[PDB]
RNA sequence: CCACAGUCACUGGG
RNA sequence: CAGUCACUGG
RNA sequence: CCACAGUCACUGGG
RNA sequence: CAGUCACUGG
């Protein structure tokens, strides 16, 4: 294998798609960015370690810009304004096969896939209800 | 409308889906789990709070569960060999408009598609390389 | 480039291949793992530091499982009955040059080689006689 | 029957092969060395020793010189420049059968075959990367 | 892709070139050396850290050796007759785009061009004037 | 000779060229600037100085502006987002020869020849990978 | 941070 | 030196 | 806040 | 843990 390479982190279509592409290693942290100035880019980054004797913990960032009135290549402050932040950590029982993860990652996805609660809420600017 | 409705966690293929649904609200925490005892459930918790002055997080956890038989004192149980734990965070600013939150969903459902890198590596057992 | 990349840890022919992956690079300690269940995973490490004004010092570590299932109150985990720890040191002076090391290598080669003493006896269960 | 006899250390085609050669077994410890001078010797020792009531544990050690000519006073003698050294360990639980060993060792040998990570990096004054 | 490549840091011609290739990158600083004893090699580092919370840091290292061949204890050993330290620290600031950063290279790489003020004080043992 | 003149900072290829030139002299410290308000200009320092009784050590500093939605003439805040700060330091033996001199000075180019790995994770915003 | 020093991913001084 | 071994104990 | 830990809307550590 | 390493020191 060797899964370090780019991919499509927004998928537009084919027309307007973010790409995100490797741009460190260090430390055994995988990090992607998309083609930008590091202020307004998408970052990804992706860690493994063995949190305990039981466990295995994926930590799992990501950045995305707020692209509503931005100017590109400009300097926007304060960050705090441009910027959504997404922390996932993943625990894994040392147990688990990896058809096991297989699932695992399912349940990720379907938690995250078009129409379901989850993703409806947060594109709507809303909670539950 | 309202949100809060029930969803496939997990697609097979609409044999031996695991679907998860509304089941408590209480103290403003959304939670859902699958037709299963407590000791054995899929469960899947979302919250929203105004972080700071100028932030919104979301707060999302789903657990997935190694379903097991135990024989405690003779007597058989349904019961959970180990859980999986996911745990994630979304800071959005304020000031992120309704597309601004849309490209963070579509963002999300990219880092795990499958083929990706992430999704790769977790299903395998193994890091980034 | 890089070599920190999978390899063929133990080579079973072409099929019980036992091959070990990029896992974690923390803290200068390069770390393999093979697929599936972590509790039954094969694990190599490595790391090289300058242990003196005049040495350099590798550090490789190697851990070989027993598979095996065990069971408790008729729940079934995929652990490892047993694991053979394998712990070498190799100390190479700065004034080595790459055919030094070559050579080193090829030492460290022939000492394992089948048919030789070392290797005999550890098959056997033997020391030497 | 003796596994206590000289071999080829160093495979360095058909000509210049180093070959060490039985030299004592005091102690329970066996050790080759390779022809003429001492000083500018080649040294293999290998002993094994139940380290606990569970497992066996095989001790190797590994010399390689960097012969030299020193000279002092206008005499000259055969020396080392500098020598590197190999320490490894061993450790197998009594529950090992025939067939466990020879996996270690093939692992053991699969860790050091030409190409893989370990041993290019080291011949090449070099750590992961 | 990957960036950590081998280049060469001095161009003879062809004749007489130093290359230098990847030899590490534990602890997030990359490494290259060229094909010598790690006592008498060129040797590049770098690193990034994202310094403040709107700055990020390059750390780039070089070392040119002069190298000689010195008698210790009768013995000849290969050695550095003594070291040129290059030692350069870029701070960006995470508003600057590509193009940006293109113009900071160009502005290093015109800096020392054969011709210019500073390279040509450099080689002549002088200063500005 | 009479090294202290203008020189290309920028090679843009004939059109669009950044010019540096003397600007000042204070404390032997040689001084260029591009043609714009002290804000916005391309400034370049260099000093040598004897810093020990084995070494003297060459100053060099460069300063780049952001020029991505800049504004010609215009007020810029804050000044840490529109500038990039490059500090090189250079420690010669005094041992070091003309020739000597020369060799390092290669080495200085060669470290940032386009299609590099340095310059070429620095134009992209990105580390080593 | 330093036109601070060194034997330089380390050490020492402002 | 010992251990289910980048950690612990002598 | 933490590529902090867990048995994880709870507990413990920086 | 370190060392010209079945030995020594932490």
């Amino acid at each position: 294998a060797s899964n370090f390479t780019q991919f499509v982190l927004v998928d537009n279509g084919g027309t307007g798609d973010v790409t995100v592409a490797p741009s460190n290693f260090a430390n055994g942290v995988a990090e992607w960015i998309s083609s930008n100035s590091r202020s307004q880019a998408y970052k990804v980054t992706c860690s493994v370690r063995q949190s305990s004797a039981q466990n295995r913990k994926y930590t799992i960032k990501v950045e995305v810009p707020k692209v509503a009135t931005q100017t590109v290549g400009g300097v926007e402050l304060p960050v705090a304004a441009w910027r959504s932040y997404l922390n996932m950590e993943l625990t894994i029982p040392i147990f688990a096969t990896n058809s096991d993860c297989e699932l695992i990652v399912k349940a990720m996805q379907g938690l995250l896939k078009d129409g379901n609660p989850i993703p409806s809420a947060i594109a709507a600017n809303s909670g539950i209800y």
